[PDB]
């Protein structure tokens, strides 16, 4: 049912984000500090969130 | 690669995955995701991910 499906999705996305953060920190030798999620909404409804990653360095 | 190349790449993989999961969720519920709120999950070694709460709307 629906609460479960919901939670299920919630977890998979968390998982995905985590993995991509890890791979990116790995590939760049730097640290993701933050991600900005901007809703992508269509007339039929919310479609997705557009994503903006902020990465930190030392200067 | 370039750092910006990578960044943009990851961003698109993420937006895609989210889209995918939303569409499937709607499909599977016959209902509509109105919102997803993200909350940072950080450790002392830095940002680990985001936790995900999904908001779905229902007719009155």
């Amino acid at each position: 049912n629906i609460e479960e499906l919901k939670k299920q999705a919630e977890t998979e996305i968390a998982d995905f984000i985590a993995q991509k953060i890890a791979e990116l920190n790995k590939n760049t030798g730097k640290e993701v500090s933050e991600i900005r999620f901007t809703a992508r909404e269509k007339m039929t409804g919310l479609e997705s969130y557009d994503v903006k990653i902020k990465i930190m360095l030392e200067h």
